[PDB]
């Protein structure tokens, strides 16, 4: 089997991508992050604290003739962003982009934190991490792309992020009409829970590539790319007037400025990712200073390829027997 659903930026800026998935019998489309940077489906539902339902989509079980309560499961989870939803768990009949998965877990939020409140146009999340990492308790759970793999046609999934724009999660096959060129393989680590890498260096704009290594992981839950505070000074050093700002959480840079591309290097391979992507808009509304779209990892423990990254780029996360992850130019 296959799947292919279309992802949608949810606003101007690429902060996070929807895709629709169906869950339950008749049918609940719900609009999920998804996320390969953690291992938990999770839901907006009718048991969500009413005061902190939004506008969001509700997944409701007593409609749904197909679910069954987990007896005794809880799920409760905290994200590296500081926030964090924890709930009860069912069963249920999942299907994205035409792959269905029947037993599920569906989990379903009593409680979410205000950031997850004021996202209206977020109803949950779909977890594409390792197993390793699912939160329920006391039986850890399979995500989504665990059930599905073994009948898959290929064991894989692709991530296609647009810029400013939508693009595509497949389940199960390479479209081959996706991307440029080759695709890069390289090693992954689950040790984790993570599609944990390693890159092979990067340059800013033409500048020569550095050969170095910076191990992270490719996470699309994540927004922005995170790098070690060597190369993010070397990349904001060529922005006039850009500089880190405390008060503001990070790197800022004039409006004004023209922003030079960023390269990153899988093996031999080198994946482009243009100025523009790199500018994520005034820091509050009518400001001239602008927030980067590259910052520092220092003090989160690990680099992050987020979306910035993976934007660039049509990656294959391969879920064989020995993990890999693979990158083209698109």
């Amino acid at each position: 089997s296959t799947g292919s659903a279309t992802t949608t930026p949810i606003d101007s800026l690429d902060d996070a991508y929807i895709t629709p998935v169906q869950i339950g019998t008749p049918a609940q489309t719900l609009n999920l992050d998804f996320d390969t940077g953690s291992s938990d489906l999770w839901v907006f539902s009718s048991e969500t604290t009413a005061s902190e339902v939004d506008g969001q989509t509700i997944y409701t079980p007593s409609k749904s003739t197909t679910a069954k309560l987990l007896s005794g499961a809880t799920w409760s989870i905290s994200y590296g962003d500081g926030s964090s939803s924890s709930g009860d768990v069912y069963t249920d009949t999942v299907s994205v982009g035409g792959l269905t998965v029947t037993g599920q877990a569906v989990e379903s939020a009593k409680k979410v934190s205000s950031s997850f409140t004021e996202d209206s146009t977020i109803d949950g999340l779909l977890g594409l991490a390792f197993s390793t990492l699912n939160t329920v308790s006391p039986t850890q759970q399979k995500t989504f792309f665990d059930n599905a793999k073994a009948s898959l046609d290929s064991p894989v999934f692709t991530a296609d992020l647009g810029y400013h724009a939508p693009g595509t999660y497949n389940f199960g096959f390479i479209d081959t009409t996706a991307y440029t060129g080759s695709i890069t393989y390289t090693a992954v680590s689950t040790k984790q829970g993570f599609w944990e890498w390693t890159s092979t260096g990067y340059a800013v704009g033409s500048g020569t590539f550095k050969s170095t290594s910076i191990d992270g992981i490719a996470d699309t839950g994540t927004t922005l790319l995170y790098l070690p505070a060597t190369v993010v000074s070397a990349y904001w050093a060529q922005v006039s007037g850009a500089k880190s700002s405390s008060s503001v959480g990070g790197y800022v840079f004039p409006c004004s400025a023209t922003l030079p591309s960023f390269t990153f290097g899988v093996g031999s391979a080198r994946i482009v990712i243009p100025g523009d992507y790199i500018d994520f808009g005034p820091i509050s509304t009518g400001s001239s200073s602008c927030f980067g779209g590259i910052q520092s990892s220092a003090g989160i423990g690990i680099n992050i390829f987020g979306d910035v990254a993976l934007k660039a780029a049509f990656v294959v996360f391969n879920g064989a027997t020995t993990p890999t992850l693979g990158f083209a130019s698109k």
